[PDB]
């Protein structure tokens, strides 16, 4: 409590109020903050939402720290969030940045739950006046698609070498990308290496059909460590925002995303009621085991689960 | 209902009439009929799974019906029994001429359900019945408009994408989401002469891009091939590549592993379809569900508030 004061404080720009709200996001504490979000929904959405991914070691934290510091220096308020699978189990300079709000990936039993708390945290930050939301993720199962469905622009960071030199990435990320940035383009030979690799990705991306006629994903080279190409990278993100806002496509994407998250939440309530209940959790596991083990057909397993939903 | 023990025998004996009967019973409006079929399937489960399951997709007009008709006919001539199953999202609302007359083929349209998940899950059950009846090749095709590509990929062992022969400025391009699903790209309409030169030119562009974009050392590297479904070119080679995939991924256990993941997916799909039935069961709940979706879609209420409203209705 009390939720009327918290809201007025949040909308004013109060960091402790944002912190408090985020903390709430206990079942009755969860629910209180959801009514708050519905109430400030009209003051959300005035932010550029960017998803960022890439292989461990590519330079995500380094690049985020460098870009976020450029952005705060230019007068933005930057929220840096995360969707990390490891949360179900240091960007040093941005931390000291009072105009940045870093939040580690929230704890939750499922990746759906991690995704759900992050989307909540994002709307809270927007209501609090943050105008850039960066969402960091790693390529684990479904997290990349989840983050691409949470943001306006999905940035994929790549090591400076394609084809035979690729490792540790899921193929589909090239289709989620609104831009590929090849990192480690350090003065000298790094520039040549990264540029060679960018030219290959550029040639390859030509076979993938862009989802919008309004935007053809660029391939750029950057050095997050040495601060090369970062302003040009951001300029492309701003270009995308401008062009797709003009056609109504940012709004359009956001609406689709919202209805997707609505249905995903319904299925999430359902599942964790079946998995939480000391009454039916074992029966649910037994049905999944019978199906996965080929003892009973998928439909037979669904039949057993139906009875548990009865009760 | 008929005697289900006789029906089971006839099905396992490979009787095509029994298969169609079991399918008709699955499509019945009576729940008690649909239940009998579910029990039959559980009973014949140990006799299922000895088939190559292939998903096939491509844009309308690429020549999918023609290619399936041709390939299906080669396979039945080679001693196989072939089922062709469609998956179409318009099954949730509201022509292969030679194979249609082939006694060793079994063709069925997309089953009705409330959700695409439901349609696909009912397709998996149909696939099990076909396999129990001795069908050793199951072709599952996407039909109409819709994004049923993922559903068809998650129903099968191998996902084949058919593409148009355009090259250079006329290259078709791979649609978003298909690149990560494709186990092979076949450029169709490689007719003798100009057509096959365009198809080979397109294949070379796809092959070069795929090399750049595909991390090495996967068990299987998706090939790019050219075919003509209409003139019967490249189909035996295309099939040998699918048999190669089966061998390689059977040896690593990857085919069994994927089928396990899929089966659990389809179980949960059926659970969700049943809860969707609840939300569209009467005019009043249908309208309430629509109003929740419209509120979230219009920015008036948050996703969580819409989800609250839905959960309540059930
Ligand atoms: N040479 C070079 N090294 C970099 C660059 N960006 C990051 N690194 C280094 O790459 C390693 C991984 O960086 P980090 O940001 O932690 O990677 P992350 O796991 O993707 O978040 C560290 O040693 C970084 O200092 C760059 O642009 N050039
Ligand atoms: N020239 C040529 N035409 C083809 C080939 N395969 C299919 N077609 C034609 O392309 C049109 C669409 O074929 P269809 O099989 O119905 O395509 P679908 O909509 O993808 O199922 C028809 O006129 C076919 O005759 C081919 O290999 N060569």
């Amino acid at each position: 409590p009390d939720m009327d004061t918290l809201r007025e404080r949040l909308l004013a720009g109060d960091r402790a109020a944002l912190a408090r709200a985020i903390t709430l996001a206990r079942a009755d504490h969860r629910a209180a903050v959801r009514d708050l979000i519905d109430a400030v929904l009209p003051q959300t959405g005035r932010a550029i939402r960017v998803g960022i991914t890439g292989v461990p070691g590519v330079g995500k934290s380094t690049t985020i720290d460098a870009l976020g510091s450029l952005l705060t220096a230019a007068g933005h308020k930057v929220a840096v969030l995360a969707v990390d699978p490891s949360s179900t189990r240091r960007m040093a300079r941005l931390a000291i940045d009072r105009n940045a709000f870093i939040r580690p990936s929230p704890s939750s039993g499922t990746l759906g739950g991690v995704a759900a708390k992050t989307r909540e945290t994002m709307l809270l930050c927007e209501a609090a006046g943050f105008d850039v939301i960066l969402v960091e993720t790693v390529g684990v199962g479904q997290s990349e698609t989840a983050v691409a469905d949470l943001t306006d622009f999905f940035l994929v960071l790549m090591l400076p070498g394609a084809g035979d030199e690729l490792q540790g990435i899921k193929k589909g990320i090239f289709e989620l990308a609104d831009m590929i940035a090849v990192n480690k383009a350090d003065d000298g030979d790094g520039e040549r290496r990264a540029s060679a690799a960018a030219s290959e990705y550029r040639a390859a991306l030509h076979i993938l059909t862009p989802p919008s006629a309004t935007w053809t994903p660029p391939v750029v080279t950057i050095s997050g460590l040495h601060g090369k190409g970062l302003d040009s990278l951001w300029s492309r993100i701003e270009d995308h925002r401008s062009k797709l806002t003009a056609t109504g496509e940012i709004a359009g994407k956001r609406r689709e995303q919202d209805v997707k998250w609505m249905w995903a939440l319904v299925h999430e309530r359902l599942h964790q009621r079946l998995v939480g209940s000391a009454e039916v959790r074992q029966a649910t596991a037994e049905a999944e085991r019978a199906v996965a083990g080929g003892e009973h057909s998928p439909a037979a397993g669904a039949d057993a689960i139906a009875t548990l939903i009865g009760l």
